[PDB]
RNA sequence: ACUGAAACUGUAGUAGAACCAAUCGGGGUCGUCAAUA
């Protein structure tokens, strides 16, 4: 089944993203932006280059070329585990501990961590 | 009731000036799944 509010509904429209050039906030300001939902879009007031290796030998090859590391699962996150991805209010508090599971994503009042 | 003749619609003139194919985005990461009896 469903929990009762869209996780969009959870989040302030002071912080999705923005849709007006006149509602840019700082890093849509520094970082620039591109209207998703709507024209608009700003050059990014910061840019990184020359990225430059000091070291020369910086890669571990663990042995040999042909060697590898399995990593350990990566997995999706899974923000449907409300105790984790859900707030309490808009403030960003978590959940209360106790709790039935059908008390995440609840309310309009209650928030996004 | 004696055809006029002969005469280059040519000569000069740059389809061009201006305009960034561009703006935003870490190749990233964790909780189950399934519905009967």
């Amino acid at each position: 089944g469903l929990y009762e509010i869209a996780p969009v509904d959870l989040l302030d429209e002071t912080l999705k993203p923005a849709t007006d050039k006149k509602q840019l906030s700082p890093a849509d300001r520094v970082f620039g932006w591109v209207n998703q939902r709507g024209n608009g879009c700003y050059k990014g007031q910061l840019r990184i280059h020359s990225v430059t290796c000091q070291h020369d030998d910086a890669i571990d090859d663990f042995g040999n070329q042909n060697f590898s590391v399995p990593l350990a699962i990566l997995g999706q996150p899974k923000p449907e585990q409300a105790r984790f991805y859900c707030a309490d209010d808009r403030k960003g508090i978590p959940l209360e501990d106790g709790y039935d599971r059908d008390d995440g994503y609840s309310d309009s009042e209650q928030g996004l961590r």
